[PDB]
């Protein structure tokens, strides 16, 4: 029943996930582990940021997120445990996940772990937190640490004490916001009556095109579905359709789709073919939108 | 202790999966997932049909099998379950699968969900079914569905809840035979004394080359082990051995062998060498084989 | 619980993996599965053992491992059902793992189970064994093995009945230690004052550079932390750095690293930065280093 939602950069090609989840076995037997996953490009925390963001209010409460992506490891940093407050509505429209009008969550009922270089700045953000501690303590990390291993040591074994119930404020001292390492969200800029923003990732594998521009963002420009819209990639590649809520709208296959995808964010695809791939788009690239 | 066992289009490379995953340990707490695989080619239901059909032997009866790719999502289209009939025997000889003589499983044992957009047409074929239902109660289904991703909402949801013993003739009416979509498969031509037919998949990620041709095409043009055989692929690649069980009966490393792959069909390979990657032979081309 | 670790050459792509994991929860409802590498070069028994080696430490006593490459399928040769003798120390170090001092685990407590063709060489040189058997029984393996599929028929579904209490003496007869298949290990040579030995691995997804000189190896020739070092891999590519324990140690981002890695192993790295990819350094190119 305590579960264990592991995300890293590790890869799926040797034994480093199998290790951590070993450790998480011995020290939680009834624990169910779930792959979130482990090929995020190494290092960049802003990408392993979008893949936890999400993951609330799909998990049953108690829940723990083990996430990591480790560059400093092996030096004298440590990670942090935060119990985040909301487990948020998300999607298209803003709601909860599941059958019927979703299963509702509990504040309060979740925990992350990871490394304090980023990598939950926009779990805070969008979650909030009531709690936050440096890991520490030796009864949860090892007290010699395998210097090029952090992600095992110092994410993976303290996330299994604290999935066996080890109390969250014992793991060590508590930290200050200020003492939390942010990276910086680039904002949504205005410009005439359009957005301006970014491509934040390409949908494998599919090869649709995420932007950062929130639909909150497009309502207070008196934009929503039936919106005739150009969208312009990389300062060069306009397109124009109709905003719809899904790909099938677009009508013929390999035609443009304008839609909001699941976490709420403008994109753009093409109907049952990929848009991405064939015209080498890439996370960064500019993204403009206006009617 | 029930078991999903679960196939999708969605990738290893992002927080889809999992997300799928939280909710099916969210509605059904004792619930095993398994991956089947979730590389398959997008829309490609010919491709996943291939990964699905086998499964049921190899699992303890009760399973259930949520299997999907939905180029349909967001649509008015509404999943299908399925009650199976024969679990089937399968493999080269035609067997229950395990230790001993195998186990053998009682009819009715398994349930398939999908879209329906003819991903189960050789479930079918194989198996038979005893009863058939669209899933529309919000039971088990979102009121609000999030319109990229069925995938989520319209068999993942609704395979925990089904997992989780909510009975199967609930989900919604019952199906006609005829409201089922079904792809064409191809069948295999006699010619002269010749079989043809086409390579139906390479066998990753050894480069092996699977045909539709079936064991019982072969027994009924009088081909057995031993046989020796011209096995022509693309029209033009003409290979030459004779039929054996496995890999290894062709001698030196590098050496063609034909024999009859774990599913019953005809195959050709390399012993201990990739046959498909050198010459990039790929699904599609054409098979023709004689004695 | 019990729990089996598995790791094969069948690719994360179809149904193989599955088919195996659904024997498996067929003969052992309450097991654990979990998931080694599925991604290992088919038939690089070399390569398989690398990723087996150091598991036993990380996982709860009883845990059985089951490994297979098999290109022997189908033949006469039957596995091998080994208990190993110690779960030994590991690391850059020499330590147990997990929090505080780590959990010391007991001697006979591992059990790999494995095609006889070479898999374990390293297996048992790192942990010895204290009871060895051909896996022949037909309690534990089918009757009519699938002659393409031994991982699944001659691994998998033994190492469940094993994984279920199934006693190991039962499943076949004893072997002499002249029975089970060995590769030669190539040793490291002194040259000089000089060391010469090979890389052992890449390090996906990062594009370190593993080598198969041992802290051991260094530490016979006067080498420890902060000895500045010559690598030369491939023998024309030479580097300079000392050796540090960790990546960040390196000063700027880019900046090579020379390292112990996390099973005691000289290693060489960029920091933050691939070393290996830019580079195309591939397992088995010559490797000496001196200080
Ligand atoms: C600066 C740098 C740096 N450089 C590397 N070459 C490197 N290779 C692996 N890591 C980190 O080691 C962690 C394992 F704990 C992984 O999560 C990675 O982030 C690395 N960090
Ligand atoms: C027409 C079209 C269509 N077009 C796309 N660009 C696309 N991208 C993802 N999907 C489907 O969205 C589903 C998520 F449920 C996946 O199974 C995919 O098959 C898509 N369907
Ligand atoms: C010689 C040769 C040989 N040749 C092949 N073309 C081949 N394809 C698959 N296998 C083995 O089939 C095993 C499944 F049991 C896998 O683990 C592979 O090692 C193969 N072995």
């Amino acid at each position: 029943r305590p579960i264990i939602a592991f995300m890293s950069d590790l890869g799926t090609t040797d034994d480093s996930v199998a290790q951590c989840k070993g450790l998480m076995y011995s020290i939680c037997p009834d624990v169910t582990v779930v792959d979130v996953c482990h090929s995020m490009t190494p290092w960049d925390v802003e990408e392993g940021a979008r893949y936890i963001v999400d993951l609330p209010r799909f998990f049953p409460e108690g829940t723990v997120f083990a996430t990591t992506t480790y560059p400093a490891t092996g030096t004298t940093t440590r990670s942090v445990a935060v119990r985040i407050k909301q487990a948020a509505k998300g999607g298209a429209r803003g709601q909860w996940a599941g059958s019927g009008a979703g299963f509702e969550r509990a504040e309060g009922s979740y925990i992350y772990i990871a490394p304090n270089n980023g990598l939950l700045t926009t779990v805070l953000e969008e979650h909030g937190y009531l709690e936050a501690y440096e890991v520490t303590s030796p009864k949860v990390i090892p007290e010699q640490p395998e210097p090029t291993f952090y992600s095992r040591e110092m994410v993976a074994i303290p996330s299994a004490h604290l999935a066996a119930g080890f109390p969250l404020s014992e793991v060590g001292r508590p930290l200050e916001d200020h003492e939390i390492v942010r990276f910086n969200r680039p904002a949504v800029e205005q410009d005439g009556e359009a957005l301006v923003g970014v491509v934040s990732a390409i949908d494998h594998p599919f090869g649709n095109v995420w932007t950062n521009i929130h639909r909150t963002d497009l309502e207070k420009a008196g934009i929503g579905y039936g919106a005739r819209l150009r969208l312009t990639l990389d300062g060069v590649l306009p397109f124009e359709a109709p905003l719809t809520p899904t790909f099938a709208d677009a009508g013929e296959i390999g035609n443009i789709a304008i839609y909001l995808n699941s976490r709420g964010y403008l994109s753009i695809a093409r109907n049952a073919a990929s848009l991405a791939y064939p015209y080498h788009l890439k996370e960064g690239m500019s993204a403009r939108v206006e009617a």
